[PDB]
């Protein structure tokens, strides 16, 4: 039968470490939600979405209107969620995936609910939520090493055990640790935090520590067109795609033109609205897709399709995130034969945090090999989930605000937008 | 576990009425491909492609090469008919699909390949093929009522129920017939026939004699700019769209900006790669997706998002054809929301011949209920497959050839491409 008897929804904190960027600083707790669909017949599915007060709020009002429907009825599902968020659109506090509008609100929190509903799908066939989208293209998904500037620890608690990385040395020795760690063979740098001179430096140090990994550099949208024309070619020949240089359509294609790499975002196409305006002024040679605001796997791989025709690559964000979102990222890309660029993923600083059981996701070589088993291929860890619940209700945050905690120690601070 | 076992291909011939087109004939008999996959648990699913010979052979060569694949991997599934169809490229004798290419041959020779492979797993999952594609967001689908110029009979052969229709009048009672026994709600007329003055003045009688009803009218690029363009102007609020009044995606923009209703095609954008040039251009309004050269249902709900993204409105093509398409083609357009005007189906031309079981499909008030039960929701009727192939084996034709045809009538004739 397969209906939905129940859903849900438990917002979760967990630890992260202090990573720079153009917006300010992380928290020392990063939020999510999760949901657990559950049909009439008991079978569970699985889904991670933002934590974030508001989109909280929206994920539990459609929630408690879905029970009655089928997990196969996508569409139907999708305007119930559409129905519960009306008008009301939610916006971040930070602007790191670009503008909110209606349907990028309705894509967001119909997402978590999407994929559960594969996870149901994909057990009640016995087969991975990947054949469900085709069938794997890879046996495995490249991700790439996500590297950040960043203190020693948050001021007044204890540091980690990464380190500071504040220059080039210390740079490279971030991502020596992950890449042994790890395997990953794909370098991403987080920027838009120093002078980009010194982020350019960082680069270079970057290429000549490790020869043939292809290389990214993101400063979301700290620079200023001329400036981004500046580095894009004094960075001829090194980078993979620079993403993000600087705000808006306009200035992206602007620097697009004039740079050696191709640009990636994912801040000025975020939402299917954004393609036609794209295509005609061709900011971007690089989508970076992202089933949490794209509006689930299948809506994702949609857009993957016309991406490809019209001669964009596609490459994958993401925000910090637990194994339920890495599960669907994986399966994902897995099933769709334009993602061909690594993955990004905040796995690392997450240092085994979890809410699923250990033997599922591994990293070999830099890859993640598509789970064994039917759906997503995680097992709820319910004392886990119990665990980030209890760290949410007394961890003093409720909306991510990476700004607002810089400003705690730098005053004058604000988000760096057009700013070198 | 649902590996492939054994592909069965059958060839098929049925009658058909002497439909005009721009390209001369319909033949009296129309030629179709049947496909059934096996899997190793015997159950089957069905697929419906065209009987030309040429692509008759790339289906058998597939499906020769298809065992021991799993009907989930679509993916695969696809790259081993690209590897079996090469650089081949199977081109018509009509080109009233448009031009051909390697895609479009690829695509043509996959569909019926995931077709029969979405009914297996609609099949195993107890579900209609719908739910694989979203769940049905309507109940019935509408289809159009497809009206032709025609002769009393073949030459040498019995007239048939239908009478003549060769004038306005005709066209009326053609009309009067079809709406009376299946209830259709829009009207399509086949034109480049006649003069385009007197095919304006069938489409000026159909208005009179059914007020309300969307009005369709396809020249299949009979005609050039400058009639186009008059005729456009002379139809103003007469029409839900002129589809493919003149050749190719310069001179279709040059139409479109010039008369006030909305253009179709199934022939300037029939593959991926079209896609592009229309955005830029825009010849059409209105798009006739079709999975049988879009290359299955999954493929057709892709394109059908980018449409939509892109503001183009969607339709579907339709050739003579059986159940096993009609299935699909209800399928498709049931559970996707972009798919929002009338179908077209030659059905009633088909007179009641078919391959499958007879209480499955069935016309109500103009549309077709989507199937009840799993997969395509049909079953093949072994017999009438058998005596279907019996007439294939000696009715003569190979290749459908719609110029040649009227050519053994008036040997002058060539099928016309901005003629008038
Ligand atoms: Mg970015
Ligand atoms: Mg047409």
């Amino acid at each position: 039968s397969m209906l939905i008897r129940e859903v849900r929804v438990t917002p979760v904190a967990f630890r992260d470490p202090p990573l720079l960027n153009a917006a300010g600083v992380h928290q020392p707790w990063a939020l999510r939600t999760i949901v657990e669909v559950v049909t009439d017949e008991g079978i569970t599915g699985l889904g991670e979405t933002y934590g974030d007060l508001a989109h909280l709020e929206q994920v539990r009002a459609a929630a408690a209107r879905l029970p009655g429907l089928d997990v196969y009825a996508l569409h139907r599902i999708y305007r119930r969620v559409a129905d519960v968020v009306g008008a009301n659109i939610v916006t971040d506090m930070h602007g790191l995936t670009g503008s909110s509008s209606r349907v990028k609100t309705v894509d967001r929190v119909f997402a978590a609910f999407e994929v559960a509903c594969l996870d149901i799908q994909g057990k009640a066939a016995g087969r991975p939520v990947a054949d469900l989208l085709g069938g794997k293209v890879r046996d495995a998904v490249p991700y790439s090493a996500y590297l950040f500037y960043k203190w020693a620890g948050h001021p007044g608690k204890p540091e980690d055990r990464f380190g500071p990385a504040l220059d080039p040395d210390g740079i490279v020795a971030q991502a020596r640790l992950l890449i042994g760690e790890y395997g990953f063979r794909s370098i991403k740098l987080k920027g838009g935090v120093f002078p980009p001179e010194q982020e350019a430096e960082a680069i270079q140090a970057l290429r000549d520590a490790f020869p043939g990994l292809p290389l990214r550099l993101d400063p979301n949208a700290a620079w200023t067109v001329e400036t981004s024309i500046r580095v894009g070619r004094a960075l001829d020949g090194v980078l993979e795609y620079l993403e993000d240089p600087t705000p808006g359509i306009d200035g992206m294609a602007r620097v697009a033109a004039e740079v050696p790499m191709p640009l990636a975002t994912n801040m000025c196409v975020v939402t299917p609205e954004h393609l036609p305006a794209a295509v005609e002024r061709r900011p971007i040679g690089v989508l970076l897709i992202d089933h949490h605001y794209w509006g689930g796997l299948v809506r994702s791989a949609h857009i993957a399709t016309l991406c490809a025709t019209f001669g964009i690559e596609l490459s994958m964000h993401s925000n910090s995130h637990l194994g339920i979102s890495l599960a669907a990222m994986t399966h994902l890309a897995a099933a769709t034969p334009a993602i061909t660029h690594a993955c990004d993923t905040h796995t690392p600083w997450q240092d085994g945090q979890d809410v699923v059981a250990p033997g599922a996701l591994r990293f070999v070589d830099g890859a993640v090999p598509v789970p064994d088993g039917p759906g997503l291929g995680v097992e709820l860890d319910r004392d886990a989930l119990a665990v980030m619940h209890e760290q949410y209700e007394r961890c003093g945050i409720r909306t991510r605000d990476d700004e607002g905690y810089m400003r705690s120690f730098d005053p004058s601070f604000s988000t760096r937008r057009g700013f070198w």
